[PDB]
């Protein structure tokens, strides 16, 4: 019995916030959150309390402290067949990580639509308001391996395992509505120029190299994407605060065989949150688990991510309609022009057990859909469907990973197919081949239908010849960034050009900086001279004169392109961190705390040291954390209490932890004497918009504090920071 | 789409400085520096230039930009064999990284004995002072995956492959010379309690977390090797400058088949050197490939990673006369006790060409020996024998490992084994087996002897029973860890201190966190009382009364096992951040290059902005970085010269560039007026030891600067640094 006997060993099994309680495998922090996948896992799910320690052939071990030797200190013996068992598996934990989207988080969730859409899909899943899917979502980035670090600037992916009665569907998304390159067979050129360079392996989780920018300056088809790559986007806050989108324009095919275009948008029902560079940079070493250790806290605190799923949809009949081609990745469709219609809403409420088995081992691929969707001739899409299945081989040891526990479909599977490395399956099957009268031919084929029926694609016209062809409709490249451009704030601008100079500046090659330059020109002046600008390049006068391209489809801008131009804050689940003193005005943390919990922002209380300290009535706080322990750059605004100052007043890292959260825009409580703290930060006495700051923490200190995170950063700010040496 | 007209996109082919050029795989940057080991590599090298691109089938591809689809917006077909081989080889590039150390950086070079040490081994490659034996090295860590970060705190792995005519001898090392456990059956335990932990895969790259102190705080063991995780060791400078240690007591067995025991070492001539927390944590977030870019910039700038190889030797007769086990990899052997003798010197030239096929694939075993070297009973060392084997069947894909062409002996091999997956060698043995009589018994045994012998174990007495069980002489676990804590220099133990309070910090149960406190207390109790203080713990009475363990067979302490203890700093290699105003005095930053290419210092040229500035005297100075874009933490000292300061002497980042530096206890000098700066880190008129001041950069004052350089750090700072905000 090692356990303390007091029992603090164990988290109690019921929502708790961040940092309150360790974390633990989801069956056994919310053993009673159930849904049709989880429950169909518990045949593999292996306890431990109470059990004898085994081999793997259920042998009992007596002694798992020692080898088998010839003497106390002899040599050991080949007969130790409980040391080998152990070593053997030990030295093969490993798999191949993904190609791409190494980096992942991942939760157990459900899905519900609002109402039937029988109407324009088939799909059992979208039938009825009624019907519940289980998911299960794995959120990413792109370029680092499996180990590399969460914040980093890039892509993120955002799929999501649909577990329908009529089969998996795989919506496999990303956090932006378009892709680097049009045509598939450039994948492995893009990902090899963005993933670290083939002589020494740098720089890892970053696009800010050469060979990215050598690659984005020869193929101006990638603008788009490196836009949002370098505005806000590229940096999310949270999985949580981020929007998904399916990529590409799919089809929904009703039972009366009517075929409409789609693209799939997820929005975040928690708003739109990005970091800002350096916060987003520091914090990959601060904490490189930070992403992956927010979403897991979420959920075990009740703040589930919730997502609303949306449709735009595009009549076949207006398929050349835009200015633009619906099938080309590289392209958006403006919200201005098709709205998003909203259709379902996903819950994730459970973490998994075990990460390697659920997340590490989880296969999603955008060729898995159900009857009631279709492809299109997206010739990105096109080569991804090769691509997913494929990949599995290696990747998970072989044709049989459906039997993988998490990866197994709920709804009935039976076939012909038999054998491979690892199979479970144990065919009873007189029968493994169609046509049979064996056994009555079963399973038996099943003809198309509104319901339940056999898949079978839409009848679309293919006309003209085999050529290895971009299609001309494809060949334009500059309208969209400057439509996304047009449509940031001005500080998102800022952000934007702060991205390409800082990622151009790491670009050892300066021709390279100069035709990256080149190409902005080509998308917006205003753009190019500031990112020149912080170059140290002059444009030519030619640049200056290049004409911008056209408007599309006559829009100048359209604000769903921006992470804020339309205010869509929450602050459920956010967390503010509270600077203590040894002796804290207990009235200010009382009014503080309690208008925090109403809210459902949490708190982390930090000192200089750990343990304990007390407040002037005598009320015992407990630290979460030293100020170097649990930097400014983990929560999204600070509040010091008032007390006795001098405490902390000439503490370095109490002042920096102000420096820091101010550069980064954060929102800053000050009540009573922590006014004293304005000297640090440059505060003038009458005060400045996001520092709020009185007498105490009563009266409407706390509303107005919680009205400045709901906006998220102090954007006004950021002419100030510009000189604050931190 | 091709490159400049100025040829700028290709790196010299010479020595150059870090930062002066782009980097370059091994054989393009330095053709002429060659091996025996490298040049057999030429069978493989595959060039590029002026070569048409193919499949892999050797076929022309006429178009690498489409896929071949039914008209030009049409489905992609399946018989585009092209796009599927391209897109197939890329869903399959991914191999398991290895269990531990996945995370590594590597190069070629060779070694060469000082004088034959045939008196005490028949080792042909320790024969003769000049036969030089190809290396290649592969530094590492040890929890992180392979894209986690360098500059983390965790042990370092040192491997080192030598292709010696008699065999593959690999001596796979760490820089701290012993390990946290005891016997092999262990080591997945360990590693389990240090790695991720298995619900939620956090923390990448830290031991920071309860399942690895859980287990350190029940197996007072690992108590040693926690000491030095917890020191400055575990963040080292550069893999150049930390010691390596082989780990174990092997045997030496000379012709007349004398056995000594022996313990490895590396001596690093550049000299021991370490980061502080802060900096190495920050700088895994700004640079987390500083450790495996800053090793490939030493050796394109000549400054070659040398060490030096060094043997504790121990008579057969003198097994028993310490009062530890020799056998027990938790005791290291002290200095004082068994002086390291020195061997040879091995000299890294040269970095490979691809990191993937060279690096990634390399497989180094402790097992792989040669006549001359024999094992010990260390039941560690036993166990390891074991898993480097077994292990590469799943990573490296079969038995053929040792076909890749890292792993390629260049002394001959010719057996019986044959066949496995991707078998290369074509054998045209008629006889597959021995004895034969069809091929004359070819290839046969050969008898040990002096030199060119077969193998043959030493045969050393084995007597007891088949048990599981510790040996007793094992049974002692605080002696080590505090010689070694006594042995460190004041600011050292700081350190550690530090360390331990900033790591138990992390530990959510604070049950965890006493438990290991009380472990302290068994070694120290001003170490124990320190980190208690810091986590808000008191020792109680009883605590307060446990009696110190035992010196070490008399030694109070050991100065080889501090860092600094022993000054032994060597600058050629380092660097200097030079921060740039637009108007620079010319005068003073001819001085400076001048002073630090005398002694190898490498300089960057830092700005605000990228591109160029000029002089005060027309020259024209390019920008390598801006001051945000290579922080004081990538540097070992800032240089700020005098001219136009008013230019820089409110830029919020300049600023910062040497609050950081300062914090960091890094030497800083300043020029003329930019004397100004004192103000932002509060040095007084009078001066500071560790900051270097005078109205021209000169003679005198470079002279002052190198000497702090070659010091490394101004430990004496440190009393300043818990004031400075930063
Ligand atoms: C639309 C969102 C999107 C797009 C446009 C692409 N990826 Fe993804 N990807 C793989 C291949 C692949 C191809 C061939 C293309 C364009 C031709 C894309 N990608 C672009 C993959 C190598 O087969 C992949 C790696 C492991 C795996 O199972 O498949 C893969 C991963 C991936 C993920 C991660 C899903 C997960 O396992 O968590 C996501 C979200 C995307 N891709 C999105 C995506
Ligand atoms: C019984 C298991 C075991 C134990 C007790 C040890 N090792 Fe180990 N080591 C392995 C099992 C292993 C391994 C699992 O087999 C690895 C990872 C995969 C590989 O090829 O070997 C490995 C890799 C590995 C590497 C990386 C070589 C490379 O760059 O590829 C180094 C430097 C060490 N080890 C060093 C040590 C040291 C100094 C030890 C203490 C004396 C030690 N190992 C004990
Ligand atoms: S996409
Ligand atoms: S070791």
């Amino acid at each position: 019995s090692l356990a303390p006997e007091d029992g603090s060993h164990r988290p109690a099994a019921e929502p708790t916030p961040p940092g309150a309680q360790p974390t633990a495998p989801g069956s056994l922090k919310a053993p009673d959150t159930r849904n049709e996948k989880l429950n169909s896992l518990e045949d593999v799910r292996k306890g431990s309390e109470n059990y004898a320690l085994t081999t793997n052939q259920g042998v009992r071990i007596a002694d798992d402290q020692n080898s088998l030797r010839a003497g106390s200190r002899g040599p050991t013996l080949l007969e130790d067949f409980i040391l080998r068992e152990k070593i053997t598996h030990f030295d093969h934990e490993r798999i191949p990580e993904r190609i791409v989207h190494a980096r992942g988080s991942a939760a157990h969730g459900y899905f519900q639509p609002y109402k039937s859409l029988s109407d324009i899909t088939k799909a059992d899943f979208l039938s009825d308001p009624n019907k519940i899917t289980p998911v299960f979502v794995r959120f990413s980035t792109v370029q680092g391996g499996a180990g590399s670090a969460d914040t980093v600037r890039d892509i993120r992916g955002f799929a999501t395992k649909f577990y329908t009665e009529e089969g998996i569907f795989d919506l496999v998304g990303n956090n932006t509505p378009i892709f680097f390159i049009q045509d598939a067979h450039k994948f492995p050129d893009f990902v090899h120029a963005v993933k670290p360079e083939p002589h020494w392996a740098i720089p890892q989780g970053q696009s800010a190299h050469d060979t990215f920018w050598d690659y984005v300056s020869l193929q101006p088809e990638t603008l788009h994407n490196v836009m949002w790559a370098m505005s806000d986007r590229g940096i999310p806050r949270s999985y949580r605060t981020m929007e998904g989108f399916g990529c590409h324009t799919f089809r929904l095919i009703n039972a009366e065989g009517k075929a409409t275009f789609v693209r799939f948008h997820w929005k975040p029902l928690a708003g739109k949150a990005s970091l800002v560079w350096d916060e987003a940079q520091k914090l990959t070493g601060r904490d490189p688990d930070f992403h992956r250790r927010e979403l897991w806290e979420a959920i075990e605190a009740g703040d589930f991510p919730e997502y609303e799923l949306g449709f735009q949809l595009i009549p076949e009949e207006d398929e050349f309609k835009f200015d633009f081609d619906l099938l080309d990745p590289t392209k958006l469709i403006p919200e201005e022009l098709v709205p998003v219609q909203r259709v379902g809403k996903m819950v994730l409420n459970r973490n998994p057990d075990n990460f390697f088995a659920e997340n590490e081992q989880a296969a999603f691929h955008p060729g898995h859909i159900v009857p009631g969707l279709d492809f299109t001739n997206d010739p990105l899409l096109q080569g991804r469907l090769f691509s997913y299945t494929d990949t599995q081989i290696s990747r998970l040891g072989g044709p049989n990973f459906h039997e993988i526990p998490i990866n197994r479909p709920t709804a009935p599977y039976h076939n012909f197919q038999r054998d491979g490395m690892h199979r479970m399956g144990i065919d009873t099957n007189p029968a493994n081949y169609e046509p049979n009268s064996i056994n009555d031919n079963w399973p038996r084929e099943t003809p198309p239908g509104p319901k339940r029926g056999g898949f079978e694609s839409y009848q679309e016209r293919v006309e003209g010849n085999k050529v290895r062809e971009r299609s001309p409709s494809f060949g334009e490249y500059y309208s969209h960034p400057r439509l996304f451009w047009l449509s940031q704030t001005p500080f998102e601008q800022r952000h934007i050009v702060d991205g390409f100079s800082f990622e151009l500046s790491k670009v050892v090659r300066p021709y390279i900086r100069e035709r990256v330059v080149d190409q902005l020109a080509h998308i917006d002046l205003t753009l190019a001279q500031a990112v020149a600008k912080n170059l140290g390049i002059e444009l030519t006068d030619d640049q200056l004169n290049i004409t911008p391209p056209p408007d599309v489809n006559g829009l100048k801008k359209d604000p769903s392109l921006s992470l804020y131009a339309i205010p869509d804050g929450d602050v459920k689940g956010r967390v503010v961190a509270i600077l203590l003193n040894d002796e804290v005005r207990s009235a200010d943390l009382l009014a503080i705390l309690k208008a925090l919990k109403a809210k459902g922002v949490h708190a982390k209380l930090l000192y200089s040291r750990m343990g304990e300290v007390t407040a002037d009535d005598g009320t015992v706080l407990p630290i979460a954390a030293t100020f170097a322990g649990a930097p400014s750059l983990t929560v999204d605004a600070v509040i010091v209490p008032a007390g006795n100052i001098a405490d902390i007043a000439d503490n370095g890292d109490a002042n920096y932890y102000l420096m820091e959260a101010y550069k980064h825009l954060k929102p800053i409580a000050l009540a009573g004497d922590a006014r004293k703290f304005k000297a640090t930060i440059k505060i003038a006495d009458q005060g400045e918009e996001g520092i709020v700051e009185a007498d105490s923490a009563d009266g409407s200190f706390m509303d107005e504090l919680l009205t400045l995170m709901a906006a998220h950063r102090v954007w006004s700010r950021i002419p100030k920071i510009d000189k604050i040496p931190a």
